[PDB]
């Protein structure tokens, strides 16, 4: 089961700077307000249903994504985050990529940032 | 929380111009990052951190013309210290918010 | 060689500060500066980029002190542009080296 | 080629996958990893700090393809602790060096 993404607000949308989208850190929001439902694998969907609406409204795709930086509470969750990032990034893999530990919003457990050409 | 303690690091979460009572420092580019600073200040000592152990920090801002303007204020709560790395970002900050700063602090 | 092209970004080496002839040049840290700047602008040209299309700029720099004036530099080839993101970090240069630049850019 | 020591931090330079003896290794890149990683762990325990210490490690790699081959050989030494940030680039190398870590660790 693929997901609705929240509607994005304001702050939400990031930012475009020089022909480069800066996403605002994705957190997996559903349409309700609320974290999605499940295991950390679920939640990333979710953070990818929110990346793709930011890009396409910025005028960009996972195809254009240069750099995706993964934010976690545990560097233990990285495999199963990796696990779903590969579904969307497969046969295109953004040239630059991180992984870091940081503090989430509650009931958060993984948000997503990218770089993303505007062609 | 204001972060992360991870392996005898500190991980700040972005502070921005908050008094502590939660109400925006309504005031330019300086005197907004004096307050960030006070709040970062607060953070790292709760952390058992302190300026002198801050290795890294990150700036963001609206407008890449601010900066002059923050690093007047951060070379003033890092001077005799220089964290050794330090980034500066565009960002789309919160409402009336000029300046937001994130620091990584060895906790000794 | 000196950089690589991916996605239709050009990811560029760290640019030391020597001449055309081969030899390290000849003054203090904006001389350096300077000469990194001229180098960077021949390996963008290169590239299919230029100083308006860059939009991260990594500093390496040998004393986190001297910032202050490589920035005085940094700002007469970054004027009307400035790139988005920017980090400076101290590092163990090349002898007699005092700052190393790499840039990431855009090839339209 | 020495790296720094900063407010008790070891940053090290790039560990290419050379043996003791200035010749690089006769492999794919799972065994070139094992090499870098062998070096790494030289310098870090010259420098005053282990694997256990390391709170960043960064890749570069030729081709973003091979990542979870590395990551493999990365996941035996990295093991019971994983580095709190990690990053992975895709640059040039120099020779046949399929991939390249430096990383951040604590000292005493």
């Amino acid at each position: 089961t693929k997901h609705a993404p929240a509607a994005i607000g304001p702050y939400s949308q990031g930012i475009i700077v020089n022909n480069m989208f800066y996403s605002s850190g994705q957190i997996p929001l559903t349409p309700s307000g609320e974290m999605v439902n499940g295991d950390i694998k679920e939640q990333t969907h979710q953070v990818f249903s929110n990346l793709k609406a930011v890009l396409e409204e910025a005028g960009a795709s996972f195809e254009t994504v240069v750099k995706a930086t993964v934010f976690i509470a545990d560097m233990e969750q990285f495999a199963e985050v990796n696990e779903v990032y590969g579904q969307y990034f497969d046969t295109h893999k953004p040239a630059r990529f991180c992984v870091e530990v940081a503090r989430l919003p509650k009931d958060a457990l993984v948000e997503i940032e990218v770089i993303a050409l505007v062609k």
